[PDB]
RNA sequence: AUCGCGAUUACGGAU
RNA sequence: CGCGAUUACGG
RNA sequence: AUCGCGAUUACGGAU
RNA sequence: CGCGAUUACGG
């Protein structure tokens, strides 16, 4: 059994889906990289750990990058232009039960459900208005 | 036109969905509020800046309280037992398109769907394995 | 919902009725104003936010214009002597649920209802005697 | 005639309805107070002051209380576990007629009027939006 | 009714014609920007202030960029070559009636028709002689 | 072509038209005036300079009228309160064709067409909502 | 408050 | 920052 | 005098 | 920390 598997990150329709595979757990840190030159890879990185007497702290982060070819002297490499970092940190007191925790995950999956407000406006290049 | 409405945060079909509404929008914070008690209320926030030359930086924060009831001296009153925080900061240069910042979305709510790593994982009070 | 909308001010039987409507939301301010000169209009803002770590608080504020001899479109000086201002503050434990807030309201109306000494005092220039 | 009498504050059809009544004139202030023990009270005071050469300020207070029992060193005792507390300001240019101060008080009932938009907020623990 | 939506600022009968949306609301500033990278975005502010006792100042904010694809570091990136800036300030006294203000949006109308003698100077890269 | 010509500022169509004519050049400074009092006419100057020395700047101001209950011919102060300013700054890059200045007219036209939000919200004396 | 002040444009300068 | 938090605060 | 300043609310704070 | 980032680093 394990939940350090390869997933979906990216989903469209059945084709042109970006996957992430598991590629690393060294230090506490478990990481997915998707197929492909690590340089224009997307990645995902977690960990937890008991940051205090009563919580656990869950540290996300993902990062998905803006494929493209460098070309320099004329030898050209495969590259990205450019990468968006999410960085997000979920902090659980040591009471929460399971259900309380399956009510925690339905806040974020509704947090950016499509048509609310915030993925709305990241979507957009826009801020709350 | 606005983005600045209320919408369900927790969805639990059509009955105990968890909604949040438009609070304040102070100095450039977004803040929604689910209703009854502030003290038992979930609370969300949002926000936006020019981080830097090139990035846009986002700040998104959600509350998940655990519903409970003091009682202190004879006097009960409604408060939280405790609250899960999620913090989260999603960067994103000025050269992303709008194609750019909806891949970006997918990607967030693919890391969060169901039955994936780490959705599992918070679910279940674990972590990778 | 979406509350931000247009409503009678001042109630005279349909005929000669004061509507307020939307005019402004800078700074999660509303804002509604009469169809007038800013200078003659009816005006009201409302806004609401965390006073302290045990209340919120509600700011309204009302502009009524002077109307006997008034010179409709006009410029008239000084503009004190033209205009009365009205400032509500109402602060509300976090404590407080939806009833309890329904009943702070009802306590408002009351302390205006038409025949009670307040509103009478306002009405005959006078104090309370 | 005489304005100082007593008054329903809480309209609940005629049963459990607050009804305040004349307590205290000491220093200009007239108060009024429910049949509870001061330390339960609703309290309501008004005091009128010619603020100004030519302005006349009312400062009109209202004091909700949320009752309860406290056991105070093994004893119980009366008491308030917080208070809603709404504090206005209207100032009135001398130049005001009667018909003119009739239209402030018009405006200050249709504000708070069931279904409007200020009551509805207050009422849901909303902001206006 | 809201005024805050999207319009379109470049007509060149539809198609090629620039529209731009609402994106962002703090600190009450309007901004509606086209769908483009935040980088080679058309622009347009919009904020109303009480500058003054007797006086509203409107302060708008037009950006036209020149769209081009930059090569930084050996790679593309979209960006704009250089961008126009247009800040108008619009003063009027609070004394302005409705139809005042009407007057004052058709003298800027008519202020930029096609064949008068400011846009025509200003097509042509010349001055007023 | 000389474009120092006399041209409809408001348009009524036909019936109640301000004409504004050339009435003075002092300092390459045109300047445009309607057939009133110099205290109650409507005034529009434009000129040119070569703002630094990547850009030039035009530099146009439009001076108009409160009409509502005026006095024709009258002495009215203060002077501020009759009075509305327009203060207009467009700068353009040296590398602007006369293609590119045509379109960054067009979107000063697109600005202020009737039934966009900016006009719409100074014709009402109101903000963005 | 004003500037036929500047800008890389919600910032900075001068009186 | 896989820094802590009473969560738009603090290191 | 003003504050979308605070409160334990006829008191206190700031400009 | 609505601190920045080349993103498990740094302030």
């Amino acid at each position: 059994a394990s939940n350090f598997t390869q997933f979906v990150l990216v989903d469209n329709g059945g084709t042109g889906d970006v996957t992430v595979a598991p590629s690393n757990f060294a230090n506490g840190v478990a990481e997915w990289i998707s197929s492909n030159s690590r340089s224009q890879a997307y990645k995902v990185t977690c960990s937890v750990r008991q940051s205090s007497a009563q919580n656990r702290k869950y540290t996300i982060k993902v990062e998905v990058p803006k494929v493209a070819t460098q070309t320099v002297g004329g030898v050209e490499l495969p590259v990205a232009a450019w990468r968006s970092y999410l960085n997000m940190e979920l902090t659980i007191p040591i009471f929460a039960t399971n259900s309380d925790c399956e009510l925690i995950v339905k806040a974020m999956q509704g947090l950016l459900k499509d048509g609310n407000p915030i993925p709305s406006a990241i979507a957009a290049n826009s801020g709350i208005y």
